[PDB]
């Protein structure tokens, strides 16, 4: 009781070409259902779409939500990383966790005396099996705070099951977490545990320096031949004839490559300037989206894209990317100044774009009679011979994704970018021990449903130990950075207003350095 | 108050039954139910929607 | 779970008293002890649905072998009800007591099936049901022979707060109970 | 002609899931059937009721 649970350990400190970064934060916990469990479906509703429709369960626990990067590093050394390296991957993970306390509340007459109940107790555990349910890869509200010095509450807990709109099927489980072996846990006693990653490719944090179709040589001619004539044009007269020729630094358009760019999924383009776009509501109906089992879902963020094509930056794909919310922003209806949009020029090098489409083909085979067929695809799936780069991280973003434990996935780099693994960290999960009130005098059957409100909490941390490839290019002319412009700002970036809150100026990306093709 | 727990260890003789037919066996139907099987309704009650035997494996006299 | 004192720790006498009227055959004899014990003797207890049902689909018979026991985290809550307003703080100095019975000299409570046996279910909490026996009777009266019984005449690990306790037991030889039909 | 046999030791991965309900399961239904299952009729020819999958067990994603 009368000792600490041990120190704040929370820096950043480089050692070479790793990286170890540790974060303290205090948090707080609350009960929840009176320690009950719940059944959900459209119930505390919405009314009717097989497309709205679930089924799970609120239980009385709570657990950890820091898949997010602004919450492991301050924004200045994120800088430091983008400017030095192209690429990086988490190796080892480190998990504390101390100061335990208990309060409980007795509100009479509106007088609420809140002291602590220094006997009261709490248990932890985790799942190195993932036998319960995932429930981050969703980017969930409710991260560690981007800032250190505020403090917060702990989100419930909620999973769900194959569903049949109102109605759940037989195969539908049902799981309860008192069924596992935890860390019991008094005040004054501390708890912490540790896990380490596994293989996994360094996400390339990087641009390309050429594309697809400029990879070859200016100077110099394929030695190979292509089609350049179907008619003859000398004079006035037209017939059936072939003119073949090479390729040279005038005609590259038709050089023959050796490599293809990559998968698609077009999508509806949208401007931000509010009276280019059609009058009509098209959110839902004209959105591009995929149909499963009857309920018919939207396909965001979507494959692996480019947000526009060179100076149109006044569209984006319909849903095709992420957007984010500057502090103070609410849940729904707002404006574009509330938000902030994320641009993905730097893939033009070698994905398609969104709103376009992928290329066109034939539909027929031409004779003197037939006139030649040409279509148009929209839609395309992977060759061999393909090569794309998955969707960039944001500081702001998620940082990894559990894989489904399937017999197939492929290249199950996650779509909101980030890291994937077979066997992903654990999930812990707190909460408050059930403490009854006055029982009667007698005996009755029934359980228990009363007891002293209380709620409990501490600070805690986290040990992260990633690996780097430190850049080695020699372009001799000098790159981009990242930097805040140096003209003057009334209000500072990534500071706090004069009201302590904190705010983001506009979002982060990572493919800054330019790394050779 | 507080909590308490108890730990069991038992014995158990495995089948050895060589039916070549297939015998029956415990499951909750597969057709479609509002409310699971004890499972806890949208108020927390936790409730059994039958009892349960322990004779369903056929052996042999 | 959680603890209540009872009849202000003072004992009691049972018979047609806190009644019914007249049978011979719905007449009883017995003690109200301020007293509590411990119902555990079910299955829904130890088992949660789905493994029960692992054990059945695959084996023939079973018989439990050992049987451990841990009790810990104690604490201790007091009541001032002054005015309807009421106080609940905790007295960490108080404590409890509590013994098993290896010579059975204690008139068996088990094996009659008692409501209060520990949740079925895992999350929720309960109260200890209350504790009294009976002896060998006569209507309202009781014999010579009959007996009467008092725990504070048997040792008891004292408890304190934070202070832990538990013990253990092994079960003896059985008939695997078991649990298969026939074919024949 | 003559007889032939064929051995095959195979792996598998037991379960590990701590789901609470009861899952499902395959049996034989327990009504009264003229003709018993993958029995063989009275003359016996021996066929199969129905065809027969695996993925029974419901696992976490």
């Amino acid at each position: 009781v009368g000792n600490s649970s041990g120190n704040w350990h929370c820096d950043s400190t480089w050692m070479g070409d790793r990286v170890i970064t540790t974060s303290t934060r205090t948090w707080a916990l609350p009960t929840y259902n009176n320690h009950l469990y719940k059944q959900i479906s459209n119930s505390t509703s919405g009314g009717s779409s097989n497309d709205n429709a679930y089924f799970g369960y609120s239980t009385p626990w709570g657990y950890f939500d820091f898949n997010r990067f602004h919450c492991h590093f301050s924004p200045r050394d994120w800088q430091r990383l983008i400017n030095n390296n192209w690429g990086f991957r988490p190796k080892r993970l480190s998990f504390k966790l101390f100061n335990i306390q208990v309060k409980e509340v007795t509100q009479n007459e509106g007088t609420k005396t809140i002291a602590n109940n220094l006997t009261s107790t709490i248990q932890v555990f985790t799942d190195s099996e993932y036998q319960l349910p995932y429930v981050l890869g969703s980017a969930h509200q409710g991260c560690l705070p981007p800032f250190p010095a505020d403090v917060f509450m702990i989100p419930q807990y909620g999973y769900l099951t194959l569903n049949n709109g109102s109605q759940a099927v037989g195969r539908s489980s049902f799981y309860c977490l008192e069924y596992f072996p935890s860390q019991m846990l008094r005040t004054g006693n501390n708890f912490q545990f540790t896990y380490t990653f596994e293989d996994v490719p360094f996400h390339s944090s990087y641009a390309h320096s050429q594309s697809l179709d400029r990879l070859m040589n200016p100077l110099i001619d394929q030695y190979l031949y292509y089609l350049s004539r179907t008619q003859t044009t000398g004079g006035t007269t037209n017939t059936q004839t072939l003119g073949f020729s090479q390729g040279g630094p005038n005609t590259m358009a038709n050089q023959a490559k050796n490599w293809l760019p990559g998968p698609c999924y077009r999508q509806q383009r949208v401007s931000k300037t509010s009276a280019d776009n059609n009058n009509s509501e098209y959110s839902w109906t004209g959105a591009t989206k995929y149909h499963l089992n009857g309920r018919d879902s939207l396909v965001n963020p979507g494959p692996a894209m480019a947000s526009h094509k060179d100076d149109e930056e006044k569209f984006f794909p319909q849903s095709g990317v992420l957007i984010f919310g500057k502090q103070g922003s609410e849940k729904t209806n707002v404006d574009i100044e509330k938000v902030m949009i994320t641009d993905e020029e730097e893939i033009r090098t070698t994905n398609p774009v969104a709103t376009e489409q992928y290329g066109s083909v034939s539909t027929n085979l031409q004779r003197g009679n037939r006139q030649a067929a040409t279509a148009d695809v929209n839609t395309q799936g992977v060759l061999p011979g393909m090569v794309w780069q998955d969707r960039d991280v944001y500081l702001q973003g998620p940082i990894w994704a559990k894989i489904p434990h399937t017999d197939g996935h492929f290249h199950p780099s996650p779509l909101m970018g980030g890291f994937g693994l077979k066997h992903p960290p654990p999930q812990i999960l707190i909460k408050n021990t059930p403490v009854p009130a006055d029982p009667p005098t007698t005996f009755n059957q029934s359980k228990l449903n009363s007891f002293i409100t209380q709620y409990s909490t501490g600070q805690v941390s986290v040990e992260i130990e990633w690996e780097l490839q430190k850049e080695n290019s020699k372009r001799w002319n000098p790159e981009i950075q990242y930097t805040s412009n140096y003209y003057k700002s009334t209000s500072v970036d990534f500071a706090v207003n004069t009201e302590g809150v904190y705010s983001e100026p506009r979002p982060i990306g990572t493919r800054y350095l330019t790394r050779n093709l």
